[PDB]
């Protein structure tokens, strides 16, 4: 754990882990052996290491609750078959073992990880992807925040790459959660530079795509838009759209313009990474009054009171 | 194996030697954390950011008759990209030289691929989030030769199409001009290449120039003239040699954009990568490029490439086995 | 004028004599608040529509003497007009009745109309101040233009998808505002008929469909219909595809529609103002379907010229 | 209507004459189908495709001190661009010339801005789609000279954005490297450089290369030497003017890609255009560009320049009045 903002939202489990086990505190599954995470190493010529060649997802536990499992696997598998990758597990199989990484690991709150590689052959540098072994890596480690608690309850900034881009679909393709953050690395760069919380990224047209490790969304007039095109097909999007539904406010997956962003009512960053980031300025310009906007709030409030109510989660039985 | 078959006769033959395999090093090394590992050994932490962010740069150098060629301009590549994304090696040029040397000594591989790779690497615990806490990391390995293109293709040539769906990510994007393990964009150009029947695929840029390949630079021959992309393209020290040979010969080269058009109207197409060199491309997109047969530019610049390899002078140093 | 169309088809072009006693028999322009012949229609060297093509257009057509949706054309030019900044100094109801007199004293029952508002000029010719440019409002009523012959709209056209050339996107010159600005779309009409195809269909930089030289681009697949909506004009024959297809049960959507969906299509129509509804039976010379207009392109394309004899909101007959 | 505002002692000066308005061609002459007209009464066919697909090519050249410049080069890349676009315009180089020469006299005009526009043109019938029908039309013009940026701005310089909602269109959709009157994007520009409060906008290109301004081209000097865009710029004839003028005086002077990162770290910025001549750009969005005053190599090649325009030599030649 680590300090959140009291009386906030967002408040971390009262417990203390059995150290005696040696899994306690992160745990990996690799080439079919539960390790120590401090122990998780994999091959140098897995070619996802030399060519990126894999797909992966992000699930977060909080108060011993995954959140969404099988649509993280659901949006995995489907992009393993889009990359002619194959798990060689069963969606249920990898479940079992997601959750017993979460249990050995005794964390209430987790960041977890399943990467799918095109993996090694028998020879160090085959390349022929036909005698590749497809690789399954999965981890449970303590929570991870694309931003701090305080910035998800007072607010980050962002600015506009001057000097970078994200990488078009026909390209390093952002609809496939990837591990290749070239881009998305130059533009945190930038960002950091010009001493901002984080960047939104624009496509080849002056659309938003995302930013380094989340989507972007805006509202303008009460209603809500995100990006359709250069992003990722975010589960927490799926959330805060399903909320905003039940909140009665109208939810759009489309082209979101420059003009649309630098005009925006609110701004925020939505990640499986510590949820739903408001957008508190743009370009050293506040977004409406410089704090968390209402619609912002509500939907972020909404989705870390998800975390307790049983229906779309499961209790790791710890 | 540390060999392959190569047409009987022609620039390209493997050396004729016997390995000691009671070392344990025989056949490929690997050397991770400041320790020489047999290659099959060789394991790097899942937490690495090289692996999670692909956070990491990287050349590539081949061995060939015992010989590594132009180590000197692989590291300045190298520690220049390195720079550039605010990597530090933590090694000298001339300390990574002894090492990448040892490898090929221990590997006892007379052929051989050679990798330095410079990572951000990992902090204290996993999935450390500040950069600043973060210690980057050298691995380097020697392995068995490995061919961009086979062996046969390099001789008789290959086939390549320009993909229907995929385009090179720009310098503004994952930046091809700094050699990086971001191949999303490449891995999508060879299967579209191998579903269309061909050898490979030559990518465009946003503004249909002509990028590059999956692991090479593409040259094009037009009146007598040599010419290979300026803007989203590796600076290759294949192409840096390439342009050497075309400059000894009285060939004028130029860095500089081919616009689709110039790539459809070439009177002869070449890949040229570290691993394998120069290889003549017959047709692109089933249409032939001269006759279909490798061009006589082509052929001549592959040749002397080959030459390069068993010729005493600075673009080879002998590993001292 | 009229043209041959093949006989039973649902494109026949009207029976009737034009009366060339009138000057405007056959063509007008309304240039400067004036009517005239078309042939004697000239507008300033110095109009900046022209030396930066700064303006905004829309074509309507007029089939069997009734204009086609002049109340979308009129809305989707002024929208356009709004966003260039331009000002036309004439209300919708005062253009719709410039237009309907153009076509009145034209005599021509088939007719391609245009409206043009450009930037115009000031009082110097080469006038640098935006500010002090007087907005041109330019109208013509001439006989149909075919953006594929009325042959190809019954037996089809093929197409090529372009090797050397993309669509501007949003960002550049921007095609979702109609205009003059065809840099890219001839580049791609000389490689279509470089390559012997009847026309281009036009990428964007991510390798989505766009739209071609002149019209927009629908897919068929799996009995499901989809168009471009990003870098394409948002077209009123798309929108009566559209239209139609909501009435037939053929589920219709405006998304990205990527390279790999246009090459796997199983129909790929063109529809446009000038001509309609256009089967696209050859792609890069591979049959599309069995390489004959596909079922969904026919029903809607018929759908579309039966539209044209209706008494109803989409057709307004000009009172010759 | 004739002359206006130059600072001073400045480099830039009209010339003091008066023009005899009894010439109904006095101040202004346009050449359309083949007869010489007041530009008060220039008409083209509303069916020129010209207007309706903007389906031509043209140039501009300047007349200074009764001295048109470079006439020669205007008409190569005139003729050069419209055989590109399958344009013929029926004249020879010489014949347009002489046509170009005779509208600058029959104008009266000492300085002044000269257009040669080819245009695909217009059929026997209104709305003609067939090409190969199209007779290809030549429109020339003589007017007062015009300023891309005032008198005042050339001296003491000007302000520049970079648009956040523009860019330059690619070489392969609009390509700028034939001069075209598709401002679409460049319209767009200067729109949002004047809500910005600006001078002017130069834009990038999709890979974050700077392209051009409307109506310009940009050069950017850093360690003492230049450099201009090689992609999606006009090959200019002000930027060719100012390539031989920087190696006369010994500075380096490159056709390259400069990056967004080299344009915001310019030591100098400059416009450079046959309209006005060389611009000092003397702040970045907002940003001083060195000490935010014309820079020490764009005040010298400038004023290098405008002294072009006086010194007899091959690139003016003297209008016969």
């Amino acid at each position: 754990r680590e300090d959140t903002p009291a009386g906030s939202v967002i408040q971390y489990s009262d417990y203390e882990i059995d150290y005696s086990s040696p899994f306690a505190g992160g745990v990996a599954w690799i080439e079919g052996e539960y390790l120590p995470a401090e122990d998780a190493k994999i091959s140098i010529f897995d070619t996802g290491f030399g060519k990126s060649d894999l797909t992966y997802t992000v699930a977060h536990v909080w108060h011993g609750n995954i959140f969404r499992l099988g649509d993280h696997l659901d949006r995995l598998l489907d992009g393993a078959r889009k990359l002619r990758l194959d798990p060689g597990y069963t969606k249920d199989e990898l479940a079992d073992i997601t959750k017993k990484c979460v249990m050995l690991s005794q964390l209430r709150e987790s960041f977890v990880n399943l990467t799918i590689t095109r993996g090694y052959g028998k020879r160090p540098g085959e390349r022929d992807l036909s005698k590749l072994t497809n690789q399954v890596y999965i981890y449970a480690i303590p929570y991870i925040w694309a931003f701090p608690p305080e910035e998800q309850i007072f607010g980050t900034t962002a600015v506009v790459p001057r000097h970078v881009r994200r990488a078009g679909r026909n390209t390093v393709d952002p609809t496939i959660k990837n591990y290749q953050w070239g881009d998305l690395t130059a533009a945190s760069f930038e960002a950091k530079d010009r001493g901002a919380g984080t960047a939104i990224l624009m496509d080849a047209d002056n659309c938003v795509a995302e930013g380094p490790g989340f989507n972007v969304c805006i509202v303008k007039d009460g209603k809500l838009a995100s990006p359709s095109r250069n992003a990722l097909p975010g589960i927490t999007r799926k959330t805060v759209f399903e909320i905003a539904g039940a909140m009665g406010i109208e939810a759009a997956l489309r082209d979101v313009t420059s003009h649309e962003l630098y005009d925006a009512d609110e701004i925020m960053a939505v990640t499986t990474a510590g949820g739903v980031t408001p957008i508190n300025t743009l370009d050293g310009v506040p977004i409406g009054d410089g704090e968390p906007g209402p619609v912002t709030v509500a939907i972020r409030d909404r989705f870390w009171a998800l975390m307790d109510e049983p229906g779309p989660l499961i209790e790791a039985i710890q």
